[PDB]
């Protein structure tokens, strides 16, 4: 055994075809875990991630499942265990972002966002608890905008992740009976496809800057003067899911390089 | 004009036929507001509340609306404005509680709880913003279990109110363009019908104590050694919705008499 490694473990990451999830998946593989790479649409990207994990000497499988559909979450987990024999680690990463003034937010947009970000994560947790081996690990994904950062026209998304913060604290109580720790990571601005979607909203007068300028401005929000990257969130998930992270339990870690 | 009074104002309180909502509705009336008393099932109780408000010298109307149905929330607000001419204050109070180990929580139970506690409150807020006169007030209801108090088998409910905490902080940013302040009250154990239903969950071995005993035990959770009552939440809402509460905005006030 080595410090922080996952040799012999099997992990699952929702939405790990791209963005943060892809970096988490590859990293769990680098740490020695076998990985189930879940996607909803990005087949080609999911297979690239699988390949990278095989190339670095571990094993992986890509499995399609729409995390909005609870029956597909059940199946995703059954297929994980059926393929690899057992499951130790579940990272719930899938999410979508949204912007709109309260006055213009519709039923459909609420549902679109909450069905995945909150409901879906909740039942990923539930299936994780049911399928995980004792001593396992569950990590959900929140956001710095849930508590630490207040952005106009961001009420729906901020709320969707605020529920996750509460979930994980209480999940830890229930999941303790199988000695499974439960946490969430709350990234700030992390450079991915979602980053471009939201960067002009997160920055003061964002519409009147270029995408390159916005990224630089978001970099200066951290006192380390750099952007957050998927590897940064990966690094932290990897510690949380390791033996050594056990005493971090029921907590939400904000990962914004000190922006808050 | 007296400091802290609501003379000339019109307030609406969801689920004010009984429990905390009823105490809020009567108290807003006592402060001089005309009150729209919303209910979903408690017709008889809603009319008692209306009567109390008339008897203390103000005016009120009972309006049925299922806060789970966004179209009924729209209609509730239209009927409010149609009856009284305008609307200044909206208190979102309706909610249901739930208990269950993560592993056993179903889709239907998630939906039952979130549709009212989170989704419904969201769209009450939305319709409140659209209908409210400038300088108005919105107050949602969270819970001490959202952040401050951690109870096993309470993940669903705690999350449902954790989203509300986030909502109100961002709602304040959007609602500022009509100078509407937005807050939430997060009660702890407050003696109502919901209290008695579920007090045995909040206490180790609760099933083997009397309802009386359970209430006394909840009393001792506060260092004031008494239970929280509906009037206590009413007292605070009444301050928040007044002129003098304006500078409290985007905040969640935990009302547990110092238990936390
Ligand atoms: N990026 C940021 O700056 C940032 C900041 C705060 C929080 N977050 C949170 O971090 C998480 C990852 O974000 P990201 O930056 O990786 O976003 P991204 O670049 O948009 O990628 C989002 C991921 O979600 C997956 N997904 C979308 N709908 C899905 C569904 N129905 N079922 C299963 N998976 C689905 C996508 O895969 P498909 O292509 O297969 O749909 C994709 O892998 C999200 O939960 C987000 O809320 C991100
Ligand atoms: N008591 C506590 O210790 C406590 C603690 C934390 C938070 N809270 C929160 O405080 C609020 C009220 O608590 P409570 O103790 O008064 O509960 P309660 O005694 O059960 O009262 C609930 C109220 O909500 C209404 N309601 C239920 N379903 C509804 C629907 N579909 N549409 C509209 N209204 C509906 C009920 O009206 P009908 O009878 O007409 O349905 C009733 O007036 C809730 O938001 C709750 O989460 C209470
Ligand atoms: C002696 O310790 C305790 C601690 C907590 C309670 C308690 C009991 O019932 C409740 C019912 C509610 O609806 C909401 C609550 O918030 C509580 C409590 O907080 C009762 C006794």
């Amino acid at each position: 055994y080595i410090p922080g490694r996952l040799d012999g473990k099997v992990a699952l990451v929702t939405g790990s075809g791209r963005g943060i999830g892809a970096a988490v998946a590859v990293h769990l593989g680098r740490l020695g875990a076998k990985v189930v790479v879940n996607y909803a649409n990005s087949t080609k990207d999911a297979e690239k991630v699988v390949s990278e994990i095989k190339a670095l000497g571990s094993d992986a499988i890509a499995i399609k499942a729409d995390i909005r559909q609870v029956p597909e979450i059940v199946k995703l987990f059954d297929q994980a265990v059926a393929h690899f024999g057992h499951l130790d680690i579940a990272v719930s990463n899938s999410g979508v972002v949204s912007f709109g003034h309260l006055k213009d937010v519709t039923e459909e947009e609420f549902d679109r966002v909450f069905s995945l970000n909150t409901r879906g994560q909740f039942f990923v947790a539930r299936e994780a608890y049911r399928h995980l081996t004792e001593g396992g690990r569950i990590v959900l994904t929140s956001s710095n905008t849930s508590k630490d950062f207040s952005v106009p026209k961001h009420s729906l998304y901020s709320g969707s992740k605020g529920a996750v913060d509460s979930f994980v604290r209480i999940f830890s109580k229930d999941c303790g009976d199988k000695k499974i720790t439960v946490n969430a990571v709350a990234p700030g601005g992390t450079v991915t496809d979602m980053f471009h979607e939201v960067s002009h909203h997160y920055i003061p007068n964002g519409t009147s800057y270029t995408a390159e300028q916005r990224q630089q401005m978001a970099a200066h929000a951290s006192p380390l003067h750099r952007n957050g990257w998927p590897q940064d969130v990966a690094n932290v998930v990897g510690f949380l899911v390791s033996k050594e992270g056990e005493w971090v339990n029921g907590k939400v870690l904000t990962l914004d390089g000190g922006a808050a």
